[PDB]
């Protein structure tokens, strides 16, 4: 119940290694993530060393309570994840093989600004604090590192779990702090998005477009107005239930414009009939037949533009 | 404690059985759903074995912490189960009869594709590692796999309780890891969502299609519009709560299918209108009156290959 | 720490007793109650008899530690109950009395087909596993039975709370259980439900009737259309916050008849006006005037009929 | 690990006072609230007496596992308190003076038929059952009752927190229980209410009385059902989001009268263009001329009514 | 086990540092934060010094249940924060140097009169409470405060992490208690406010201002009362998720203020049409076109007066 003694004047190396089993519960909101896998920990305490011959065994099995075992956390997280050791097996040379299964809330931002086309890279950042006899330092086994087959996120596709084998080693309350990056990059399955959210807001759109071949005013007006009123109440059937993203999206930006097109739609329809009134059907007829081909181009041509600017 | 010694280079079979004593919240958005249950759990440690005369006993009981009990643990759980230890019985021969009552939030995927008729199967996954010393498999004792009439879940019909014998034997970390598959098959209690959802959704769709049997702008303008509003409104008040599917639904579907027939009833409205002004009524008439058949014929028809594609 | 021994081959009486302190947070949508009460035991185990003479108490006291007390667990829990030892009062004959309070989150279904009129029987199953050396088996202490008197559910009367006094004895994985049945009746008390929900959806379906006092389509278009809007308004406002029962209730069928009733006023609205522009306004004027009384008739005729169905 | 003795026969008083650290999460729906406090105890144990010359200390201090302590529970609490004991000193005459901050949700009744102009009397009920050997009372030293002036609710004034210094002592189970009544009052803090809910929703209103200015059925129908429509959409806007009250509450009244006015109002539209297109101007005009009077005035009336039936 | 002795009539001083590793869930409704933390004690017990050259090592590492550890709380917490002791170093002259991690929900106050562009200060408040044989004070180790500079909280800007060096030394439940406060500065990230909120919320006004270039009561009346409905949904579309703020916002005053305008602009349209057809023209269209002006140059002032008020 103290940390392994140096042979020379050198810091202990815990090699590091995480199998994701299951991963579940990722909250945009929230911006976490639920994740349930093994801990896989090595290292060398040459006290725990021992002749097989003598033994009469060729590993030994421990439990926690009974040796040093270093207190790994991870930087971000919820509260401490809940673990379970697996297998503590200790070799003839001292090497510890240590295994957990273990089950975190990981807190990892996401940025919304290219929804739902964006990719996310999740982290998971393992630590070690250096104690007072000797210093901590972690590293990677590779061999050790993965995800199972069946780990799944519905509506993202895992495109892999790596860690960056390089620790981030630092001072911290007075004691050196190595720090290590596991890395769970995902890309988003964004196909129901375009029938169920894109096509039926461009539809109540297109119908306020019909007041551009009409001249009854009462009709234009019932036109524009009940398909704003048809926008809004569609735009709270597909809220996403996360408070408002404080920066702007993609998908923010498509339907800013998209009620920008409804007052401008109005603005139209309110000219036409000013100018019918006002004894000048001839630049009132001009003008809605230019808006014809105006609001499809210019809402056309500004999409492009906007999805220059985002991708 | 060690594992129990083999008397030949055999692995130790550890004969299981879950009873489903209740089943609760089914989480459709989460895809996970709480169980609570008896893990019944038999192998033989020869150890463990005693003579009935000289001890004055016919079985043992042991604490949890006297004997070597396997680490059965689930591989789709959120956090570790909740166990309580119930009983623990040694045999003579060294038989170690063991039964725990527990409670989980399993996660299991659910395939929405034929919602509200979908039929879903719920994965509860053992999983045993082995030792170093030895090799541990799993057994199911079927006679032991089963659940309390008494389980339900609201709008589910709980099909069967089930196992599949065969163990999925596996190496993981330089060590095997014997899996067994606990299946729950349940299908969905979709009566009230004919009545409730359905009818009054086409209904909604039926009085758009009243534009047909008027030549009024503003009535027909008031109809479709007002109509859609109805539907929006109507779709707001079913909504399912839960983030929307990635993938495409059969009532996902449907619900497109109805927005896309309130834009083409709307360029129909918009066209009467058009070649009524622009001195055509023979024309205009003529479109009106196709409706009247083209628009239910080609909505019964669409049906059948949405519900042919699906099912 | 061993169960008593039995003078013959009788099984061991646990006499039981739940007294509600507490009842709250009456889940609708996930069908539990939690409750807080006292869970009183008592049996006889001769080995802790003495005389009060030589002892010089008439009452002893234990820890639960120095004492065999029998497992009770509630079968329809969600994990088990919160429970904290009150006290243990030995008697000279070696008689038994256990008392503890407990908190549980209970499962109890919930039958929602007479909604708001409707009666439930929220059970709460105590359940005793017999042991190696001799049969447990529960019974109830009418005495030890009952409830607070300001126990309260917000929107029920809590009519009573009482015991099958005759336990369910089965076997479950090769044991004997013993299973008891408490039950806390409660009935609905929503007297504001008449006029906060129905009333008001009656005034928006009366308002549609008024379309049959006027001639105008493009008025009754936005009478009958306009009041679809405002009742699936309202009933986003009245909304249960529950998921949707799997079966029909009677509110159920009340709202389906109400959006037949707007379906069908829009086909009189249509064949009023298709009569009136198709050369017969002697037959458009006499459905007109026949649904003045058809309508109101039929209404309170089928409300009837489904109140005698349901009750 | 036993009560203390009697002197004579007299029963243990516990002195006893709440502290309000924090008061968070009132939870109007769940008419709950969570507290954070401290709890003062005092008691004599004789046995605990100790002569401060021999013992070379004034005072000692015990773990709680050391000495008798009198077993405090809440009765009106959803689990048993997260208690964690902060100091327990002993003076030479055997004076126990316990300490222990302690978070608990408690569960208290609350009455919202004057709402938003309401006021709360949330309670704190202390118990302890009395034991074998000696009755145990409970006691209140308003000295130690208060609360830290930073304690806040969220649109409330708490006014005071007290106890009703007797005892309520009553047989329970075969045993005397000794209960304090601690009270938390606050009133509410209704400023927004009037310009954020009833002023938007009187404005609604009084557009719908616009409709006895004009004599446009087609411009009334839309006037009187779109400010029903605005009426009831503006009510899921300002939705308390708890189940509805099961009484009638003061709001609820004022709000099922406006829904009375939309009624009565289309009913006037209805009468007066039936009396106009039936030949009769001079019966619909002094019917509009005196709903313009009467609307306002009856509305005022039965708004004093209910106020002066409510206050 | 029992506090350090005094060298004089000296209280104890507890130097404590807070580190912020991670901060999340900044609830607005529940007014609470979740932080991730260290948390650092240094005080000196003589009791624990030695000399380095008879003992040979730099510190004595002790194991919390070994020496005297102050109970330090926190004030502002919901339940008693999730600790767990990283480090104890004990220095020659009988220093201590705690160190631990852990997670709490705090409770903190939060102003909303000027959101979005608000600024909030939350606090942590540390709480010592003085013992029996000596007092204890807390303190500020400047070099031991601070935060990891990826700490984050989504629409926030965390502007600084410092405390108030000097300690609230007070008497409670008759003992000194040193309280020390903790403040993180955040300022709110508006950004998307303008374009998601404020921009289509100001359109929805302006189409209800094209009433004022139009006669027709009938369209008039169609343009004012169905933007009132648009403004509502918005509003539903935009509102906050927390229950209403109990004093008045200045987003509140603002949509207070359009609904007003929505009720004097159907006040126009109203009196408009009256005076047409009560045979005054002449007024009727001077009202009409005043409004043209008079409605955004009143709006346009009241803003200016409203943010003058606020800011
Ligand atoms: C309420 C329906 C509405 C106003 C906007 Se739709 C909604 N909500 C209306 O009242 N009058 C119309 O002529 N058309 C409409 O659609
Ligand atoms: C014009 C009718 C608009 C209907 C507004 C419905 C508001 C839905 C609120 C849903 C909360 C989840
Ligand atoms: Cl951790
Ligand atoms: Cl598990
Ligand atoms: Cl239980
Ligand atoms: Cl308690
Ligand atoms: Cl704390
Ligand atoms: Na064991
Ligand atoms: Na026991
Ligand atoms: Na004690
Ligand atoms: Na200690």
């Amino acid at each position: 119940v103290s940390p392994p003694p140096p042979i020379a004047d050198e810091p202990l190396t815990v090699n590091t290694g995480i199998y994701l089993i299951e991963s579940y519960s990722l909250d945009d909101c929230a911006e976490t993530f639920k994740v349930n896998a093994f801990l896989s920990l090595s290292w060398k305490d040459r006290r725990l060393a021992f002749d097989p011959v003598r033994s009469g065994v060729r590993v030994k099995t421990y439990e926690p309570e009974a040796i040093w075992i270093p207190e790994i956390r991870f930087v971000n997280v919820e509260n401490a994840r809940d673990a379970d050791v697996v297998d503590i097996s200790v070799s003839p040379d001292g090497t510890v093989q240590y295994l957990e299964r273990f089950s975190a809330r990981v807190l990892s931002p996401l940025d919304f600004r290219r929804y739902p086309f964006d990719s996310q890279t999740l982290h998971i950042y393992l630590i070690v604090r250096s104690v007072d006899t000797r210093n901590i330092v972690l590293a990677v086994d590779l061999e050790k590192v993965g995800k199972n087959d069946d780990v799944f996120l519905t509506g993202w596709d895992i495109e892999s779990f790596t860690a960056v084998v390089k620790p981030a080693n630092f001072a911290l309350e007075d004691r050196l702090e190595s720090k290590l990056d596991y890395q769970l990059r995902i890309s988003r399955q964004y196909f129901s998005y375009i029938p169920n959210i894109i096509l039926p807001m461009l539809f109540i759109l297109f119908i306020s477009w019909t007041a551009f071949w009409s001249t009854s005013y009462e009709a234009n007006v019932t036109l524009v107005v009940s398909t704003l009123i048809a926008h809004i109440a569609f735009n709270i059937l597909v809220e996403t239930n996360c408070p408002k993203t404080p920066y702007m999206t993609y998908t923010g930006a498509i339907i800013f414009m998209i009620y920008l097109f409804y007052f401008v739609a109005v603005i139209e329809v309110t000219v036409q009939h000013y100018l019918k009134v006002e004894s000048q059907p001839a630049r009132a007829a001009s003008i809605t037949r230019a808006s014809r081909i105006a609001f499809p181009v210019v809402f056309l041509l500004a999409n492009i533009i906007l999805a220059f600017l985002f991708f």
